[PDB]
DNA sequence: GGATCAGCGA
DNA sequence: ACGTCGCTGATCCG
């Protein structure tokens, strides 16, 4: 039923006030130099459509926007402040992301717009976005008086939920770690994003020059091998090709065959040096497409930078999300991949590269939350349990641990604290079930107090149906009951790892607030490039570095107090590659 | 277009 | 039975 709104031409006074509900609607799904399809605005003095074309011009507007003690409540204010970043525009005062409320509140239900968080509190007033722009093919804006119609809706929308989502939050504990922590990140995402990062372009594609060389003549000899012309992508040509024109055996199955997955080529090589061609030609090409080429299609003529977008209420546990590109899964195991990040440098000229990680920090987190007492004494001793268990998966002495060997270790680790089965690690590790069974034993011999913990945190989620981290975020498991024995077990090893990675999720985003909070106060031309779970890349002068290296390990391990101390590793340099 | 698959990261 | 949490490129298939 026709909500009454005033479609205005021109702003006005009474539009202006010190509160109101704001869309700068950006039907664009990649917000970076998007443009704004229209404007709404709700206040106590009414209901006002203005058209992006008008009021991004009127200084009274742009004004009143830039004007932090003029109040914003809004719906994902990251997607509208980015795209008006780019239009020379600044945008503060949202002291209201109903986004980020309703991820708190419960991010299973999976809000992407704002119908969607309304209908989470029996609000439906407003349509959701796929019916009024579409999808596919078809997706597109709506004519004026309909766009105009909706965007007041979800203006609307956004002025009367405030108060009901805010209530839940203040209930469960969680308004503090919406306009503490959540939303005061959301505006150096912000900047992060609309910063990007510099891409040494030129190399990049002399590289995609020379991969292609090692590609077909890693391509060719497959066909020789194998003896004919099957397609090396077609997992089912894979198996056919293999295991029944080839023969060889069969070591695992999936839901559709037999595994062709890497760590199957691997155990099944020397039966033919079609597996070892394989396993190579099939690195050469991930890293041709799904990088040189998938960086490159994302970087700007001018600036060459690329812009990331930090999704911040996407994932079920607290951490944040990167696409086109994701730049939280650059190469870094193989030497190969790696050299990818001497592709990445600083956006200014004679600037450095500043990352900094944190050590082994979700089993630091395991350690204070778990409170076993030999997980904790021994971070309270430093010592580098990868390492450690990398000693025992290789029998080796600490002296003998290599960085290939301290990751599968790491592997090993947190798969035995998150559920692991003897048959999973069997097959990590590559040894016997009998094998896997006892090391597993020995590891709760070790860390009997985890041992606990990974039972009553079954039972936490049991009785009440949501576990909880360390700054009140919190996670429903409803099929913690379920009588399905592996939909229960998959809520169980939800509730054995969602309170260890969401804490740490949680502290390298107070860290960030920290340090953002730091290099304000003091005045650093140094900023913030990238979140990698639990690494910050920062850019600076080099000039500033030698404050760095002391500031930003300083702010991390300070954010919060642990029985276990935290402790960051950082290095610098010309390139992304260079910083270690 | 979607459903698996592949491979990369934390 | 199944460590957890993500994103992108490639090809099978109506
Ligand atoms: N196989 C993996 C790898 C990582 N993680 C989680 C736990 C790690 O603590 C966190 C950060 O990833 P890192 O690679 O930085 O691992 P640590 O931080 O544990 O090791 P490092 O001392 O090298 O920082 O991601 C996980 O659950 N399973
Ligand atoms: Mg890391
Ligand atoms: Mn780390």
């Amino acid at each position: 039923a026709k909500m009454a709104f005033t479609l205005a031409d021109r702003v006005t006074e009474e539009m202006l006030a010190d509160k109101a509900a704001l869309v700068v609607e950006v039907v664009e799904e990649n917000y970076h130099a998007a443009p704004i399809v229209g404007i709404a605005v709700v206040n106590e003095h009414g209901r006002f459509f203005l058209r992006p074309e008008t009021a991004l011009a009127d200084p009274q507007f742009v004004a009143w926007l830039g004007d932090e003690t003029k109040k914003k409540s809004m719906f994902d204010s990251k997607r509208a402040a980015v795209a008006l970043k780019w239009k020379g525009i600044e945008l503060c005062g949202v002291s209201f992301d109903l986004l980020l409320a309703a991820y708190l509140l419960d991010p299973a239900q999976g809000v992407d717009d704002v119908a969607a968080a309304a209908k989470m509190k029996q609000y439906e007033a407003v349509r959701p976005d796929e019916a009024v722009y579409g999808k596919g093919a078809k997706r597109a804006v709506p004519d004026e008086p309909v766009l105009a119609e909706h965007l007041v809706r979800k203006a609307a929308a956004i002025w009367e939920l405030e108060r009901p989502f805010l209530d839940e939050l203040r209930r469960n504990e969680q308004d503090r770690l919406l306009v503490e922590l959540e939303q005061p990140l959301s505006s150096i995402l912000a900047e992060m994003e609309f910063a990007g990062v510099k891409v040494d372009t030129k190399r990049l594609e002399q590289m995609g020059k020379e991969l292609a060389e090692q590609l077909g003549t890693v391509e060719q000899r497959i066909y020789e091998l194998a003896g004919q012309e099957f397609n090396i992508n077609s997992p089912k040509q894979l198996g056919v090709i293999l295991f029944e024109k080839l023969q060889l055996p069969v070591l695992k199955k999936t839901k559709t065959g037999y595994s062709t997955s890497a760590d199957v080529l691997e155990k099944l090589a020397p039966y033919h040096e079609i597996v070892e061609n394989i396993l190579h030609y099939r690195q050469l090409g991930k890293l041709q497409s799904t990088y040189i080429e998938g960086l490159l299609k994302v970087v700007r003529p001018d600036t060459k930078k690329v812009h990331t977008i930090f999704n911040q209420a996407l994932t079920q546990t607290g951490r944040l999300s990167s696409t086109e590109p994701n730049l939280q899964n650059i190469p870094i195991r193989l030497e190969e991949g790696r050299k990818i990040r001497q592709a990445f440098v600083p956006s200014e000229s004679d600037w450095l590269i500043f990352a900094a990680d944190y050590s082994q920090i979700e089993l630091r987190v395991l350690a204070h939350i778990a409170e076993d007492d030999n997980l904790m004494e021994a971070f309270r001793r430093d010592l580098d349990i990868h390492t450690k268990t990398a000693m025992d998966i290789f029998q080796v002495s600490e002296d003998e641990v290599t960085p290939n060997m301290r990751r599968q270790a790491k592997a090993v680790n947190f798969g035995i604290v998150y559920g692991i089965s003897d048959y999973g690690l069997a097959q990590n590790l590559n040894i016997s079930r009998k094998e896997a069974a006892e090391f597993i034993e020995r590891y709760f011999e070790s860390f009997p107090g985890v041992k606990r913990y990974m039972e009553n945190i079954v039972q936490e989620a049991k009785q009440k149906g949501y576990v909880t981290t360390l700054l009140h975020r919190r996670r429903y498991l409803p099929d913690i009951t379920s009588r399905n024995f592996n939909v229960r077990s998959f809520a169980e090893r939800m509730a054995m790892n969602t309170p260890i990675q969401g804490s740490a999720a949680d502290i390298i985003k107070k860290a960030m607030i920290d340090l953002n909070a730091r290099l304000k106060e003091e005045r650093l031309q140094a900023h913030l490039l990238l979140q990698v779970h639990d690494e910050l890349i920062l850019e600076a002068p080099k000039e500033e570095m030698e404050r760095l290296c002391r500031l930003v390990p300083e702010v991390m391990e300070q954010a919060v107090t642990l029985r276990v101390p935290l402790k960051v590793d950082y290095h610098y340099g010309s390139t992304w590659y260079d910083a270690k």
